[PDB]
């Protein structure tokens, strides 16, 4: 398993801003219901999931981004 920003059919991450950035429910629902991950939340403007299947495409990210998204 892995963590990351899952990509949709068009290769785009799921955007999240405003309340959907402060409250994790929107991204947690996308992560679990659409991507079958364990959980998720909004990290720096896009839905970040925990426990995605290894084969699920995730968006490119710097090592500092993964560390930041993982530590919260």
């Amino acid at each position: 398993k892995k963590n990351g920003y899952p990509l949709d059919r068009n290769g785009k991450t799921t955007e999240c801003s405003g309340v959907n950035a402060i409250a994790p429910h929107y991204c947690n629902s996308e992560c679990t219901k659409v991507y079958y991950a364990e959980s998720g939340y909004c990290c720096w403007g896009a839905c970040y999931c925990f426990g995605l299947e290894d084969d699920k495409p995730i968006g490119p990210m710097k090592d500092i981004t993964k560390k930041y998204c993982d530590v919260q």
